[PDB]
């Protein structure tokens, strides 16, 4: 449930493009108010995304205030994140990084995907931009109760998705990470033969390792995201 009044919203400024306004709910909550596409997706689906999003409660999950039914074009509120999606964030601040908060962001992302492989939940559309980054560089993913740079092999070809799909995806995701924003890459059949992502620089021989790991052809050999949260902690501590 958790419907929200239009009249408790105030849109402030247009801050993504559907489209994404900062605002406040009650005159109080800075919230991200993410208003739906006319086009793309139905608003059913839409409101379901948040159902089973409001009902999945981890630190390293975006939070909703709730969602705004009333009329078109509806909406779903969401906490603010104070330096927004992490593609964007990598891009402009890059060159500022340390391989410690890199890796940092990592593991953020590897505990709430960790949780959602556990809870039987497939987020289908992982990456950089589908992450947000809130007060002292936390990591958040984002839009989880729903390409071919982030697709597995048995997605591009069959759409076969699993928790082993989404840790391909992850990946990617680290390889975004460590490269500070960098755009990875018919992307299918150029991965087929064996065309992976070139090793970032601020990325070690270990890091590199993981997501290699995270790149292998059959789903069963990749790590699930239980025993890679492990994996990256190790490289962290030594
Ligand atoms: C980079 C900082 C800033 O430019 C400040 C206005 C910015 C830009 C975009 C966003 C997006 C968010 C944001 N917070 N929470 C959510 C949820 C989103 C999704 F679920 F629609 S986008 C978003 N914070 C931002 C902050």
């Amino acid at each position: 449930g958790s419907v929200i009044d239009p009249s408790e919203l105030t849109f402030v400024q247009e801050i993504g493009s559907g489209l994404v306004h900062l605002g406040y709910w009650l005159n109080k909550d800075k919230v991200a108010i993410k208003t739906i596409r006319e086009g793309a997706m139905s608003e059913e689906d839409f409101i379901e995304e948040a159902e089973v999003m409001m009902k999945l409660s981890h630190p390293k999950l975006v939070q909703l205030y709730g969602v705004c039914l009333e009329q078109a074009p509806i909406c779903l509120v969401f906490e603010f994140m104070e330096h927004g999606c992490l593609s964007d964030y990598l891009r402009t601040q890059r060159g500022l990084f340390a391989a410690e908060t890199l890796l940092g962001m990592c593991l953020d992302v590897c505990e709430g995907m960790a949780y959602l492989e556990e809870a039987c939940v497939i987020h289908r559309d992982l990456a950089a931009r589908n992450c947000l980054v809130g007060e002292n560089q936390v990591i958040k993913v984002s839009d989880f109760g729903m390409p071919v740079k982030w697709a597995s092999p048995e997605v591009f070809s069959f759409s076969r998705y699993s928790s082993k799909s989404d840790v391909w995806s992850f990946g990617v995701l680290m390889w975004e990470v460590f490269s500070e924003g960098k755009i990875p890459y018919e992307v299918v059949e150029d991965i087929s033969t064996g065309f992976r992502l070139y090793k970032p620089r601020l990325a070690s021989t270990h890091v590199y390792q993981i997501m290699n790991h995270c790149w292998k052809e059959r789903p069963e050999d990749r790590p699930a995201f239980s025993r890679l949260l492990r994996q990256l902690a190790e490289i962290a501590e030594s």
